Parts: structure tokens; C-alpha cells; sequence
């Protein structure tokens, strides 16, 4: 009994859900807009949304429950304290060197080349939005998570047949 | 020189290219509206554009000169025909079965498992859209070139490296 409280990220998802007690998407989107996460910033893109999804969605509904909202919550928060460490201007954007070291906080060791190739493609006039850093957050997770069951050998290298490297890169 | 003419591409593009002669992601989705390659079909959004300018980003700027601009037209035209033969009606959607017959038609190698996963990702109320279907295209035709070159043996198997695979499929 003791000890029990409102939680109060609740009150932004009970605004946008279905009476089923799940969001979609699009959701998501206003609901997460509303809930202050990407601060001052603009709101996550539609395409950040799915990727949010399809990251909780355990049951293959297209959609969430407050449980993974709140789960959602949690993972975004650690990823948004190593955005702000290296975003010394306050833009809502970092460069691809301040990328490169959050991305290292958080443990990734990538090359010059895999930042440079993730900067390009989600930069916007040569700097990238909160919203593409969480994008390029849930993907590297998926991804990474893909590249570890696969590693047989444990030495970092993986024998990837075509087929199995279509599916697995084409389903995120 | 006999047989010279003025490229009837080249005015899409000038209209938003920098003075540098380059068009980033939100510049190539406004001069392919303009272009009229959707047809009757909506315009492509945002991401399936930046995906665009990853498949012919060969020189990793984040951007697009005006002959790749011309090499993706001609790209495009294949695509929306194959489309089109499987949606004579012009509705804008295509099903699972059709998108199976339509990536084999392609060229495209996959096995009836990836299939599934791909019509599975791209689905939305069991119909797969035009600009999902480019997108998907894009994506597939990426990452298949960089497994071919990683295959030079033609084995249909890489070892990849984590740092290369990650700089590899984050970059579409
Ligand atoms: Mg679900
Ligand atoms: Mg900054
Ligand atoms: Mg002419
Ligand atoms: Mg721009
Ligand atoms: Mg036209
Ligand atoms: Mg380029
Ligand atoms: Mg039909």
C-alpha cells in the first residue's frame, strides 16, 4: 500500500490514447512533443516514430501501451543526457565530432568513417537534429543487437549470407 | 558537336541547386515533385529522398550533382513501371503477392522468407504504398551493391567487420 504514487508521465498519454490504452505513431508523436523530451527542439519525425515503435512492439500490434511508454521514456533519457553533454551551443543539433563522442560515452567505438556515414546521412546543413540522433540511436541498437547474436567466433566479424543480411538490415 | 540539345532535366534541378551545382534531401523531394515523376501518385516524402541521395552519394557529400540527378531519373522510370504493371487501376498501393512478383521482376534475388519480412516492414493495412515501395527499392539496391563489392568471389556470403557493417547500413 505505502509509498504509491501518480505517475507522472501518465497524464501525456492518457491525452492521446485509444480507449484500448494504445498509441500509434503518429501517437506517439504528439504525445512525446508534449511531454518536453525533445525540449525547446522540434518534434520527432515520422519516421523516428516507427523506429520508437517497432523498437517496443512485442506483440506485433503496430502500437504501444503506457508500460513500453514508459520504458520508451527511460531509453530516451539516457540517450538525450549524452546529446546535451556535447551540445555546448544549446542548438538542438550537434556536429559530426560532438556525434562521435556521445556516441562513444554511450560505448560505441566507431571509426572516422562509420560517424562520417551516419552524420551524411541524417545531417541537415552539415549538423544533426535531436530528432536524427534518437533515429540514429534506436537503428544502431537494432543493428548492433543483429551484428552480436551473429558473431559465432566472438572476434568482431560475422559470415553473413545475402539473404539473411537483406532481411535483417531491410526489418528495421 | 551534331546532335547536341538542351537536357530537359536541367531546369528541375537549376531551379534549386546551390550555386555549388548540389541538392541535398528536402531540395531533390521539391524538383521531383516538380519533375512529374510521381505521375498521378503522391510525392515522394522526406526520407525516401534522403535514402535517394544515399544510393548515389558516391563521394559521401550528403548531396546530389545534376548527372546523378539524371542517372536516378532514369532509375526511377523502371521502378514506376514495374509498379504500375502490378496497380493498372492507379490506386497507389500495391499487395504483398505483387511486390513478390515485382522484385523478381526486378532482378532482385530473395529468398520467400525475405520477401515476407519486406512486404511485413513496408505494410500498412496489408498494402504496401508508392512512395514504401521506391523506398524500399532504394534500400535494397544499396545495400546489395555494397554486399556485390564486398563479393567479388561471388560466394553470396561476406565477413563483415562490425565497423564496416555499421558504417555500411547506417549510411541508407
Ligand atoms: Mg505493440
Ligand atoms: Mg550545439
Ligand atoms: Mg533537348
Ligand atoms: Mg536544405
Ligand atoms: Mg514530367
Ligand atoms: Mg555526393
Ligand atoms: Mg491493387
Amino acid at each position: 500500500f505505502p509509498g504509491q504514487t501518480q505517475d507522472p508521465l501518465y497524464g501525456y498519454f492518457a491525452a492521446v490514447a485509444g480507449q484500448d490504452g494504445q498509441i500509434d505513431a503518429d501517437e506517439l508523436q504528439r504525445c512525446l512533443t508534449q511531454s518536453g523530451i525533445a525540449g525547446g527542439y522540434k518534434p520527432f519525425n515520422l519516421e523516428t516514430c516507427r523506429l520508437m515503435v517497432s523498437m517496443l512492439d512485442r506483440d506485433m500490434s503496430g502500437t504501444m501501451g503506457f508500460n513500453e511508454f514508459k520504458e520508451l521514456w527511460a531509453v530516451l533519457n539516457g540517450w538525450r543526457q549524452h546529446f546535451i553533454s556535447f551540445d555546448t551551443d544549446r542548438s538542438g543539433t550537434v556536429d559530426p565530432q560532438e556525434l562521435q563522442k556521445a556516441l562513444t560515452t554511450m560505448g560505441f567505438r566507431l571509426s572516422p568513417q562509420a560517424v562520417n556515414s551516419i552524420a551524411k546521412r541524417y545531417s541537415t546543413n552539415g549538423k544533426i537534429t535531436f530528432d536524427d540522433y534518437i533515429a540514429c540511436c534506436v537503428k544502431l541498437r537494432a543493428l548492433t543487437d543483429s551484428f552480436r547474436r551473429r558473431d559465432t567466433a566472438q572476434q568482431g566479424v560475422v559470415n553473413f549470407p545475402y539473404d539473411d543480411f537483406i532481411q535483417c538490415v531491410m526489418s528495421v
